[PDB]
């Protein structure tokens, strides 16, 4: 059968240097659709008694992100959430300051993640956390992982990982993945032992960069463009996939 392809899209609340309010964003999304046919779009997504108006710029609120959502869910659109407040703010000072591991695993990331899908029942794909990153913070053992994974495939979310460190365990507990390889290494046995589950994203470079992932397995490639601004650099491009074809 034929490969999927997706354009993934980073979105993020006006700020200093860009960003764009919940019509923006669907103005946006839509003139992207208008364009690209039978192409995925996979948008992400940073997180922001609980506000209505945002609490200083650079933030949506969760209204307006849940409009977001609920708009690119309606076309069709993957949404890919990122739980960086996993390290947010010991405190007082806005540092990536880590929790005792037992404090994250046993409360807070359930908590999270509840939190996560009772704002977003339902309409969330992927999750992306800065835990599997290599390690960075807290060494995870072997159920400690297992047990992660099993929290977020409960409310049936996918993951995103920028380090391949635990893929190999991520692909055998059966969960979908988003492996970020916009800017490690991965041998194709896996796209013919686990086809349906890996999403490769790729910094768009050319079609040779394409073109070098479909000689693999790759049968789920998202875009990731370099570059309200973006929509005509993307509209560029656009037309690289119309004739591009390659099925």
């Amino acid at each position: 059968e034929p490969a999927k392809i997706y354009i993934n899209l980073g979105v993020q609340a006006p700020g200093p240097f860009g960003g764009g309010t919940p019509e923006e964003v669907a103005a946006t999304l839509d003139r992207v659709k208008a364009a690209a046919p039978g192409i995925g779009i996979i948008v992400d997504l940073d997180e922001g008694d609980h506000r209505l108006y945002p609490e200083g710029a650079g933030r949506y609120t969760l209204a307006e992100e849940q409009a977001i959502v609920d708009h690119a869910k309606a076309l069709g659109a993957e949404i890919c959430y990122h739980l960086n407040l996993t390290v947010f703010l010991w405190t007082w000072t806005g540092l990536h300051h880590c929790i005792p591991k037992e404090k994250l695993l046993e409360t807070l990331l359930p908590q999270k993640l509840d939190e996560l899908e009772a704002a977003f029942p339902g309409k969330l794909d992927y999750v992306y956390l800065d835990r599997l990153f290599d390690g960075r913070c807290y060494d995870l053992t072997d159920e400690e992982v297992r047990y992660v994974l099993d929290l977020i495939k409960e409310r049936g979310l996918g993951i995103k990982i920028e380090s391949t460190k635990y893929l190999d365990t991520i692909l055998e507990s059966g969960v979908k993945v988003l492996v970020d390889e916009a800017v490690k290494v991965l041998d194709p046995k896996l796209f013919e032992k686990y086809p349906d589950l890996i999403t490769v994203e790729v910094l768009y470079e050319s079609i040779e960069t394409i073109e070098r992932a479909l000689a693999a397995g790759v049968r789920n490639i998202a875009i990731h463009f370099g570059g309200v601004s973006q929509l005509d650099e993307i509209l560029d491009g656009v037309r690289a996939i119309t004739e591009n074809i390659l099925a």
